[PDB]
């Protein structure tokens, strides 16, 4: 069995420099350093820092007071900003920079008053910090999901109203949604495109071509990551069976009994290790050297915070 690997895969930008704050946290500070959320949603990752010291909270009164608090990488509303900030916590950022962006042009929109729209997904935690980024009570902001979201939806001033996107959906569903915004309001303004961040992008179309050659995709990446589920979607819906996994144990050999090519990619929250003992496995039941994919380079690094050197 041929073993393809997807480029780009795995850790993004964003990712790495959340990790890392959390462990130069540790290192800088010794246990026990708090994270609101999991720093990014992979279960390895998470589990690798719980055992060294890391908590992961959800609640900013799970914190106990003089503690060094880090937001997740997926952000935080203001209402959590400022909760942290009057309880005197030591407080680090992970939000990836690229959720900070989105953050920024929803609060010059509340600035202004003027109604703005979110596209994502309900209760994923970066759709909850963008949204509590709008605080003017005067404008509004808005959630849809979906064209059947837009199709249901009022606003006050649709002659002042722009969107928004979460970073970390399909680019392909994400287009969708926004043909049917422009189509209902036709003076909104937005981004040329999306939201949607270059390591989204970049790993969707990474996985377009391996589902192009592979008949069977696993992607390794954790349940409740958005960009992960995409990329299994994404291969789903070109007819091949995709599985998210997150690591070599889930494989099923049913799965890839008597298949000729298997495709492996990984979320942008998913560590390289966990992709090479997936590959392990499947040379185990029959698959040979893992050949990667020639794909778009990724050059963008994001630096921690000085005083996390
Ligand atoms: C931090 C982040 C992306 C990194 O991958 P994650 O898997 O942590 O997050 P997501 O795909 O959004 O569920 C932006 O929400
Ligand atoms: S928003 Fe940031 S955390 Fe990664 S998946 Fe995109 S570069």
């Amino acid at each position: 069995m041929q073993i393809l690997l997807a480029n780009p895969r795995g850790f993004c930008a964003g990712v790495d420099r959340a990790i890392s704050i959390v462990e130069n946290a540790l290192a800088i500070y010794g246990a026990p350093i708090y994270v609101r959320h999991e720093v990014v949603h992979n279960r390895y990752v998470v589990d690798s820092l719980r055992e060294r010291g890391a908590i992961f909270i959800e609640q900013i009164s799970e914190v106990p007071d003089g503690a060094i608090l880090i937001f997740s990488a997926h952000g935080v509303s203001q209402a959590v900003r400022n909760e942290a900030k009057s309880r005197d916590l030591t407080v680090f950022d992970a939000t990836c920079p690229l959720v900070t962006k989105v953050h920024m042009e929803v609060a010059r929109a509340s600035r202004r008053g003027e109604e703005s729209i979110l596209i994502g997904h309900a209760g994923h935690p970066q759709v909850e910090g963008t949204m509590g980024q709008y605080s003017n009570p005067e404008g509004g902001m808005y959630l849809v999901e979906s064209p059947d979201d837009v199709w249901k939806l009022t606003v006050k001033n649709e002659e002042k109203l722009s969107f928004m996107t979460q970073t970390t959906l399909s680019v392909d569903d994400t287009s969708d949604v926004i043909d049917a915004l422009r189509k209902r309001f036709p003076k909104i303004v937005g981004p040329r495109k999306d939201d949607i961040c270059y390591a989204t992008t970049n790993r969707q179309e990474a996985v377009r071509a391996l589902a192009e050659q592979a008949e069977v995709v696993l992607v390794v990446g954790s349940k409740n990551s958005s960009n992960s589920n995409r990329l299994a979607e994404l291969a789903q819906r070109m007819g091949k069976r995709a599985f998210l996994i997150d690591d070599a144990k889930d494989i099923q050999e049913e799965w890839v009994k008597e298949v000729k090519c298997v495709g492996v990619t990984a979320g942008a929250s998913a560590p390289d290790i966990l992709v090479q003992n997936v590959v392990a496995r499947l040379q185990q039941l029959g698959g040979g050297e893992a050949i990667p994919l020639e794909g778009r380079e990724e050059n963008i690094v994001f630096e921690v915070p000085k005083e996390l050197r």
